[PDB]
């Protein structure tokens, strides 16, 4: 016998906003957010439209939420131009320790 | 002339999921994202219709983006229980080299 925490699978979920600075700015922000999972170690990676994603991303530090889980969300800017496209947004989830790769597909 | 970036006011969106695993563990999702403020400086907190939240949130560490910008989220889980007691939640922001108080209200 030797404890530990069970490793978890990372729940993921995209989101989008288009409020007005950012119509504005000419940007649409999006958001992969990947809480719950046990350990940290996890790969991030963005596509569009099958094709992935070079830049224009940042992914924060996680943090230890009180499940002892980590959450942590992956920050894309897209051009207001490149939303209306009828372009579909995916990140996808991998997680070695849980065998796991996740995705989920945004679109306008 | 003393050079240097402007400060700008935290571009603040507020978020919802909810989907399988988090309709199954009984909780909902909330992403406060407040992104483009310059300096780093902000404080996050967050309301339950009118009156404030105490915990259930964690606020990642701010990245910086390709516009010499930070970015970060403030993670609310809410009780599903307590998400179509049409509740509202709202995030504020404070940003006090611009002097901005700013907030998002979102409902089920």
């Amino acid at each position: 016998s030797h404890m530990g925490i069970p490793p978890s699978p990372p729940i993921v979920s995209l989101l989008h906003s288009a409020t007005e600075e950012q119509r504005a700015n000419r940007f649409v922000q999006l958001v992969c957010l990947i809480s719950g999972y046990y350990p940290e170690n996890i790969a991030v990676s963005w596509q569009k439209n099958t094709k992935t994603i070079t830049s224009g991303f940042a992914t924060t530090s996680p943090v230890k939420t009180s499940s002892n889980d980590f959450s942590c969300a992956s920050l894309l800017k897209v051009p207001l131009q490149e939303w209306s496209r009828g372009s579909v947004y995916s990140c996808q989830v991998s997680h070695s320790a849980t065998s796991s790769n996740q995705r989920k597909e945004i679109r306008s």
